[PDB]
């Protein structure tokens, strides 16, 4: 269940991360201008890339940290206004992280291994609805 | 305390890991008999090998799995058998881990940070115990 695929995503955090970022990069081309020091590079020169791999880690740590204190697949309220206030999100609005959700569920379904799929559905679902309620447009 | 250092710990979980593990290896250089690939290398050349940071970091990832489900520092038994059963640990004793630990408590303390290292030191001594009632002579 959700709870099993935390502990599996967390044995090899660093490998799962890029594969689902570079999974959404490739499903939503538009989404790569948040991120100019990525464009115009194939998969392979960004996984040569010090910061990539480093902060692609971070993002998905911070997910984990953010899975796991949820109850029921519904996040917290606080964690929810952190993602709102950083100052890297600025730009942002609650769309960006529906695609990436969507993005994740997608490779989970593909991956050939036993994730609960639904259930980070539900998580992507209730952390999108936690951001506008935290402040996001 | 001993939660949130975890939550530290992994913010920048590659970088601890290796420079953890490099503090290991130089205060006890007899211990590299069980990794003889790291042999006549320094620091910086060990950080551009593959297998060392892969590696490095998925040790690290499971050890903090390990401390998230301890109670009061005393790890899960299912924890302890699991290091015990591996096969990459055939032939490791309880000493190999002493060490370790003893190299983690001293990193921290110089570190300049706000670590808990009593914590670690205590759930480094509960590891140890733990291993040796699995059967780790
Ligand atoms: C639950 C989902 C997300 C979490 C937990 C998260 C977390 C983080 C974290 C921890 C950082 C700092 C990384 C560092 O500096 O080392 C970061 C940076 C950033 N985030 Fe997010 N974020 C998420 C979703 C997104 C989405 C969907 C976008 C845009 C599509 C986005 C855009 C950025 C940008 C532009 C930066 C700064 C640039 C960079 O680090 O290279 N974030 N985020
Ligand atoms: C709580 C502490 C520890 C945890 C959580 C841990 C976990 C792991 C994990 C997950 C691997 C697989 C690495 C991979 O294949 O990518 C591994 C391999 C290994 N472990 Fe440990 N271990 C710990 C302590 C130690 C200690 C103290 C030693 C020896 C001083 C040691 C020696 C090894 C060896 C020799 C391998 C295989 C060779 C290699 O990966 O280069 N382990 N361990
Ligand atoms: C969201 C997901 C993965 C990432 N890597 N770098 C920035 C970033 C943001
Ligand atoms: C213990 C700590 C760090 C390590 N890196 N590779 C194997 C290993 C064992």
């Amino acid at each position: 269940g959700f709870k099993q695929d935390i502990a599996t995503l967390r044995g090899d955090l660093r490998t799962y991360a890029q594969d689902i970022f570079l999974a959404f990069l490739n499903k939503y081309p538009d989404e790569k201008r948040n991120f100019k020091n990525y464009v115009g590079k194939s998969d392979q020169e960004l996984k040569s890339m010090a910061k990539f791999g480093d902060h692609t880690e971070k993002v998905f740590n911070l997910m984990m940290e953010v899975a796991d204190r949820a109850t029921d697949c519904v996040p917290l309220a606080s964690d929810a206004s952190t993602l709102v206030q950083m100052k890297q999100h600025s730009g942002l609005t609650t769309g960006n992280f529906e695609k990436l959700f969507v993005a994740l569920v997608e490779y989970m379904r593909a991956s050939g291994q036993s994730f609960d799929s639904q259930s980070w559905d539900r998580f992507g679902k209730n952390l999108v609805s936690a951001l506008s309620s935290a402040g996001m447009k």
